[PDB]
């Protein structure tokens, strides 16, 4: 660690042009009390200040007032490189201008009042772009150094000529200067960032390595991936920090109605990029000027493709210029354009990780006055399938929710907003929680599940099934470290089979409400179409969207509908159900990465299911959800009657013991008949009391008259078939015992 | 019902979305002998289409919807 | 001229659109104190006949910002390189004058999702829209508003943050919404004195817009 | 070099199984007691294991099992070990405990483990193999 | 890929023979074998053998699903 | 062997028909 880089600390010396170093820092780097030092911080900005021995400073970080700190675009707790410059010398002239909102109200001689005593005998070391502050006349004015004669930076000796002018401005320019996007805003794709920045920066800083190794560096970038990942932000940062010439080309921007004008526009753009300097060309959205030369039917597109292929690599092709392209799909590009020399190194800026989302959260929440109690680690851990561009939407929704909360209680004051509430706004944690609960990833906006409202405590009984489903769902989500320490892949599939009216769809809804993963739900024949292969395309697209924004859980409802075994029809319907079964078997376990794809299947007919899809790796857990016993019947009777008023003398034990063959749907029918009878009694009593709350709860008489027409759902033959299938599944566990070692 | 592959289930999904969209509606499902047929197994395309339309009715009547008023 | 008080019955979506239209344009002091740029995209979907064009006319007639109207297929042409030029001319005319509001009506006719169609002109129009809505120096004090009957036939790169981030759901109203629509549409007709609107709103169930 | 991997050789066209297009019809059978031990050794290659734990009893107990079933057994044992580790972590935080997979985890994972293929499909595959061997009729030591 | 020793050795040599020694194949004057088909019970190691061929054998690998094209 | 027995029966039936 070279001791020439230091962190920003609070300021003791309240002077503008000054920084404080400690004496043990002075012997570690020779400097003095009068020495004028150049501070170069982030965003490629600089400033000049006077170093002064400070005992409290402690050598490791430096004290600088908020004015210096601002000009460098840094904060308290940011690193800066310090280095001395005596090459700078006394100014010839200076060009400062007051910022409009800091002088609204007064007028007259700003020089005699503010500037004259501020610069006098101090010979301040200023810089172009600096914004300093002068306190006097019961206010503080801000000027910006617009120009100096002696290069970028100079000193203000008594002989130096200070020129101020009075046409002040609104700070639109100041906001633009602060914004310049810097290399430290694309945090989350380190390997792709390094792979771009290497061929961007290394043949421009020092080409001696390439002159010694003899070979020429690659001059082509193709940034492909999902939309909303940071390719345009990377191109903007390359355009903003790299001092070479830049030229941005949009996709359908060169196209003109004249015959032979788009190729002339491309030639003029390339000759303009080659004429000035070694430059960088960013051609964005190359899927509109490269339709693969075979699937297209026009002539202008083929001639544009030939113009690009000739002008990018041919005779006297490219004299020290590099082309960067950005696309949403890499497959609809010409393979001659995907060649070496034109577009050779294809970086893959893809879906980030937990630390990448934490870096994006720390980048996007560094300019707002957020809180003193909001943590970003849980926000980055509970966010699962966001593409990296929805994090800014999350923070914008949280800020808008906080603003909408502050706008309704206190009056808006539509003429002018009172500035007392602006100093204390903040962003709380429940705003971020509401913004997380009221958003979705941008890739899963088309298969959004409707907002059902159930609870794990609303599904009575089945405690072993519930804890096994919770284990299977939340072990690879919450603890990936144990799974990567043991070096094994987690189990993902689970199938629910049993009698209808039991709680399989209710268990799927209870999963869809409050698991720590995204939910994608389908019906049985919902993904089938009338064309040839469109059902296969729908299956492949929904599985790519499930495995892209991982972790998700897929609820394949009616596996009897979506999957037959094979070839069961004597006369085929075109041979499509077997292809759907084959595509399901390939997508659930094939030549993929298998990041996180949980498959939940709920059927009521396990005889017509493929044994190739009943096999481990796709659906290993064959969970049988049986009919409830007495205790499970009591718990579902207490859970279906969770939010209702009841009589205190009501005993559900006789209802749980008298039925002894019922199910959850039949008990819900009993509860609904009792509620309908109570509603009829309330309507009759209200009509009687209005002709000449009558009942505040449901009585035992309503249940006694509702249990007169109660009937079972399943018969004694379907239960025989289900128990025979369960006994066959238990007979598949033959040649086994307690297995004591 | 229809000739093509999945058009009957698309019509079922369309009429059930029209039912649950402008809720409350009431649907008169006539001839459940013709629609349901109590699937079992028949080893044919008619049996496959019957299984598909029955499972579509099962996922549309009580499935993962809002079940406002049908 | 229609105002904000003619879309009674969809007050939640009215507030959700009126916030991002009025608050960044009336006084930006809260957004400058919090240091967060506001969202700049509206996508009003739902059933046909709910009031999205009426909301667009209300935010056109109410606010003092410039309003440039762009229809669905009116930007198309037969020459190669003309529809993208019309879209670029519309965007520069909306960006050059003032902080303005753009209303692209029927966006499902110029967004065929770039995968199910074989025409290069539609892909070029979608690429021009994706470049003009999110690129280098993309939007300066302007905001786009969409209105479509089907929300699934739009490119996911167009259904993203920065282009169309706030997808409001102007859906069917409840009985109070029918009461507000019946009270708004019957304010210019002297109908009777012994007539009620509560039973008229409570009788119908499937009447939307 | 085309490679086909189909779990039902009945629906294949008989002109593709002709030599010159797909001549090597390799039947991949179920593993025996000497192959299930090697499968369990290959699946447990990158995990810490008990030095006293043997896989011979697991290879000898399962006779109609498959590699997917052995992977399911290994995954259930790992899930039980992860559950015991997080239970010990919660008890330690209330008031590395599990360094490897013990024998009780395998004994609890081998209780809910079943075979993938049934007896009728195995009979169908042996019938297809015997039909292919009956297509290899009139073959012997073949003296010249 | 545990087990399947003879199948693994036969598949590996059938792939690696004409791409490393073509001189013996043109000395004998015959074209090498091309195709190989695996069939059996599901979940046995066919796709695992294909992945083992894809990951380390010097020939270029083009993977394609069934109804994908 | 390459061809099965039923394909030879189908080809013999087609040769007897034509
Ligand atoms: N990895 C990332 N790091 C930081 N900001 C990101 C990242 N990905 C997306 N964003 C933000 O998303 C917004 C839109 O991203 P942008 O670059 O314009 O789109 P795209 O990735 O489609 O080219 C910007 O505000 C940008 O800063
Ligand atoms: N085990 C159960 N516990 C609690 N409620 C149940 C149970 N089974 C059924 N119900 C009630 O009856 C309804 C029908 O159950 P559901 O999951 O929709 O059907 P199915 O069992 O056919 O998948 C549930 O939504 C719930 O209201
Ligand atoms: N929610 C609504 N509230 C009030 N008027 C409505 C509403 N929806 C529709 N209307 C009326 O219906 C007519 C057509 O509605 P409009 O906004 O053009 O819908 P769209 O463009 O979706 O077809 C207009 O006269 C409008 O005033
Ligand atoms: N012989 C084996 N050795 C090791 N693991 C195996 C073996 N057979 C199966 N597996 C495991 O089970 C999975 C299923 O095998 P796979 O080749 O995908 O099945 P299939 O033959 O149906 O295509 C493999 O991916 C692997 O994890
Ligand atoms: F430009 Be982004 F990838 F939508
Ligand atoms: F979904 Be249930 F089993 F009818
Ligand atoms: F008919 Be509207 F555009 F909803
Ligand atoms: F590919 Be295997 F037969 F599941
Ligand atoms: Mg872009
Ligand atoms: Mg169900
Ligand atoms: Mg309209
Ligand atoms: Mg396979």
């Amino acid at each position: 660690k070279k001791d020439n880089m230091l962190l920003v600390d609070d300021a003791i010396n309240d002077d503008n042009s000054v920084i404080a170093i400690n004496s043990n820092t002075m012997d570690k780097l020779e400097l003095f009390r009068g020495d004028t030092v150049l501070v170069k911080g982030k965003k490629r900005k600089d400033t000049v200040l006077i170093v002064l021995i400070d005992d409290e400073l402690e050598d490791g970080a430096c004290r600088i007032n908020r004015v210096v700190r601002n000009n460098l675009r840094i904060r308290l707790g940011d690193l800066v490189t310090i280095h001395p410059c005596p090459d700078i010398k006394y100014a010839t002239r200076i060009s400062v201008l007051p910022i409009a909102d800091t002088i609204e109200g007064i007028t007259g001689n700003l020089f005699d009042v503010f500037l004259k005593p501020y610069f006098v005998e101090a010979y301040r070391p200023v810089r172009k772009g600096d914004h300093f502050v002068v306190r006097g006349g019961m206010r503080q004015v801000e000027f910006k150094v617009v120009d100096v004669e002696p290069e970028e930076y100079a000193v203000v000796a008594q002989d130096t000529i200070i020129h101020w002018e009075g046409e002040p401005i609104n700070r639109e320019d100041e906001e633009n200067n602060m914004n310049e996007v810097g290399y430290d805003d694309i945090g989350g794709c380190r390997k792709q960032m390094a792979q771009i920045r290497e061929m961007v920066e290394l043949p421009l800083r020092h080409p001696q390595l390439f002159k010694a190794i003899g070979i020429k560096p690659p001059r082509g970038v193709l940034m492909y991936g999902p939309p909303g990942t940071g390719k345009t932000l990377m191109a903007r940062a390359v355009a903003n920090e790299t001092g070479a010439f830049f030229f941005l080309i949009n996709g359908p921007e060169v196209m003109s109605k004249m015959a032979g004008e788009s190729e002339s526009n491309l030639r003029k753009a390339f000759e303009e990029a080659e004429k000035n300097a070694p430059a960088i060309i960013f051609i964005d959205e190359i899927d509109s000027i490269a339709p693969k030369r075979d699937k297209t039917n026009g002539e202008v597109e083929r001639r544009v493709v030939s113009q690009l292929l000739t002008l990018m690599d041919g005779m006297k092709a490219r004299s020290n210029v590099v082309v960067i392209a950005a696309t949403n799909r890499p497959n609809s590009i010409d393979p001659a354009l995907r060649r070496f020399g034109r577009f050779d190194r294809e970086v893959d800026i893809g879906i980030p990780d937990a630390t990448g989302r934490l870096e994006v959260l720390r980048i996007h929440t560094k300019n707002m006055k957020l809180a003193d109690d909001v943590d970003l680690e849980a926000l980055a851990a509970e966010t699962h399938g966001y593409v990296g561009a929805d994090i800014a939407s999350l923070c914008s929704e949280a800020a808008m929710q906080q603003i909408r909360e502050k706008m309704d209680l206190i009056d808006l004051d539509e003429d002018e907003i009172d500035a007392e509430v602006l100093d204390s706004l903040g962003v709380t944690m429940d705003n971020f929680r509401f913004a997380l609960g009221n958003s979705n990833p941008s890739a899963l906006r088309e298969t959004v599940v409707e907002s059902v409202n159930v609870t794990w405590d609303d599904v009575g009984g089945l405690d072993e099934i519930k804890e096994e489903l919770k284990e299977t769902v939340e072990y690879p989500v919450l603890h990936p470290d144990q799974y990567t320490k043991f070096g094994l892949s987690p189990s993902k599939g689970v199938l629910f089979y049993g009698p209808p009216g039991t709680g399989k769809t209710l268990l799927a809804k209870a999963v869809a409400t409050e698991v720590s993963a995204n939910f994608i739900s389908v019906k049985g024949p919902e993904l089938l179409s009338m064309w040839y292969g469109e059902s296969e395309s729908n299956i492949r697209d929904i599985f790519d969207k499930a495995r892209a924004a991982a972790p998700t859980v897929v609820f394949l409802d009616e596996l009897d509908s979506i999957a037959k075994a094979r070839g069961g029809s004597l006369g085929d319907a075109g041979g499509a159900s077997d292809r759907v079964v084959n595509q399901l078997l390939t997508e659930m376990d094939g030549m993929n990465a298998k990041k996180n794809v949980f498959v939940i299947g709920a059927t009521n007919r396990p005889d017509q299911i493929d044994p190739a899809i009943l096999r481990p790796g796709r659906l290993d857990q064959l969970i049988y959800v049986p009919l409830p016993d007495e205790n499970a019947r009591l718990s579902i009777l207490n859970a279906q009657l969770r939010k209702t008023p009841l009589e205190p003398g009501l005993e559900l034990t006789a209802i749980a013991k008298a039925t002894q063959g019922f199910s959850g749907a039949d008990l819900l029918y009993i509860v609904q008949r009792a509620a309908k009878y109570a509603i009829k009694d309330s309507i009759e009593a209200h009509r009687q009391h209005e002709a000449e709350d009558p009942v505040p709860y449901i009585t035992k008489e309503h249940f006694a008259e509702a249990m007169k027409t109660a009937k079972r759902s399943v018969s004694d033959a379907e239960l025989r078939r289900y128990e025979a299938y369960s006994q066959q599944m238990k007979a598949s566990r033959g040649q086994f015992s307690n297995f004591n070692f």
